[PDB]
């Protein structure tokens, strides 16, 4: 049948999975490399940084998905401002025309860490990321490193189901005092917002303490969080980069999550032991 | 790209070799057709192959891989028939160009980790007593679909619940493949092909015609309604020596949560000694 209209150099918006699927396939056949940036709308500078990373690939056409897995005007304007040529904005019914039926079951990592208060969260994530990658068939898909467990789970999905996409993690964009960017940050009151910096300050102190070994890094991060009031830490864990157990020597990742009033914040950093 | 010699049987074990050859063929215009099998090939598998070969410009990839994740445990994996030499002889005789024969380590280098969780249909019928069976099937078929990226994938209708769940997988994860169901090839008396048929002794093989005779009596009985269709099938199964019926169920064609209307599928599973046989048929009610 006829390819949907696509106007190069402007923001083309599709809601129908089949429409974006046909346009992506037509573009790829024309010598473009399809880049997917999955979002849930409400775009912030962290999403812009995903887009800029995608746009850097020569020959790129950038597809930004906006889907809340169960404001439009402003998101699309930001996308236009960034030179993004494709926005995919499906309804829940278009993504799930048969309801919830076959789904993705993550490996046991999805039960750990975030998987504690939210046991089925990552099955949902992995299911819609899978569907997005099958609809759009991108050459590369971009995610921020803030939701680091999510990123690892995505790389396990890609390995395990033999998907033909490159997973690109982009360093977390941070506020000027280091607080990782988040939709949730606007909910903090001024005391909570001041206390919230302890997450990024604990992890950066740990990254530097790590020359003295893993225990020093963990104790430094704990002392920073202990200097903050009304920061209820859920976990502070050193793991290897794939979120297995931290090797005695080598590269790793330090992850923290805490509740400030009603707001849950997460951060993580690269750690190099000794 | 490893070597590909056209009009010869090319056998690849490494998922990256078949992926590269397939993508290269697709980019030169050939449509890639996948026939996934667990080996022990019979005439029903060759009908799948012939269906695939009829697609103009096709290149046919037949996968052979006894998938450990769909077997419970209780010796079933070890006992599955393996007939590698006859399988490859048959594919050469049919003109198949690509056989894909992955090792268990190439398919599951990290063990069982991310997997497909089917919808509720997987817990019905064959999956009632085997709750993780269809998760194993749909996980492997997804990986095979990803590695080979066929235009069309071909399955027999004999394992009809499996087929319906594979269409579910395809729709639910937006896979860009067409699923082609091919009608069950049958012995001359009607017995559905199966590479479990080898475990029927001569008495069991005689008795096993009752599954097909029961289904085809039911299809004709159906002018008189669902009860007459089921009771004709039941009568034939009951007259048969040493057939133990697991289930006999008439459902809507999608086997989903909707009542039977005009078009139905009648499914049977029965044990002859230790051998469990499946069959099914299209049923039109009245009309
Ligand atoms: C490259 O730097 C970053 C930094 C933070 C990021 C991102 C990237 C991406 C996200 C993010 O959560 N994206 S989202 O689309 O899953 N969704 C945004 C709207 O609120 C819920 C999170 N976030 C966190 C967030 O927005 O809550
Ligand atoms: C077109 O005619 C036919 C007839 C029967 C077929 C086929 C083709 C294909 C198969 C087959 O693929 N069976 S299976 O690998 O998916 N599997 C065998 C183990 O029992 C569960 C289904 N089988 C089923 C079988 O061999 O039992």
């Amino acid at each position: 049948m006829a390819i949907p209209a696509f106007h190069p150099g402007e923001l083309n918006v599709y809601s129908a999975p089949g429409d974006v699927a046909d346009v992506s396939r037509a573009l790829r056949l024309t010598g473009r490399r399809v880049m997917l940036v999955p979002t849930m709308g409400a775009l912030h500078e962290g999403h812009l940084a995903l887009v800029r990373a995608a746009k850097r690939v020569p020959g790129s056409v950038v597809v930004v998905s906006i889907f809340v897995n169960p404001t439009p005007d402003d998101d699309l304007a930001q996308l236009r401002a960034e030179g993004v040529e494709i926005a995919f904005t499906p309804t829940t019914a278009a993504m799930y025309p048969d309801g919830l039926r076959t789904t993705v079951q993550p490996g046991p990592l999805a039960a750990e860490l975030e998987g504690g208060p939210r046991p089925t969260h990552f099955a949902g994530v992995l299911t819609v990321v899978l569907k997005l990658l099958q609809i759009v068939r991108p050459d590369r898909v971009f995610f921020g490193e803030k939701d680091y467990q999510q990123l690892v789970l995505i790389r396990q999905l890609v390995a395990d189901f033999n998907l033909d996409v490159a997973v690109v993690g982009v360093p977390t964009v941070r506020e000027a005092d280091g607080l990782a960017m988040s939709s949730r940050n606007r909910y903090l009151d001024p005391a909570q917002r001041a206390a919230a910096v302890a997450l990024s300050a604990a992890l950066t102190a740990a990254a530097h303490a790590a020359t003295a070994g893993a225990q020093a890094a963990l104790d430094a991060a704990r002392a920073v969080l202990d200097a903050a009031p009304g920061v209820a830490v859920d976990y502070l864990e050193l793991r290897d980069i794939g979120l297995g157990p931290m090797p005695l020597n080598g590269s790793g990742r330090l992850l923290v999550a805490a509740r400030l009033g009603t707001t849950r914040l997460l951060d993580n950093i690269a750690i190099e032991i000794g």
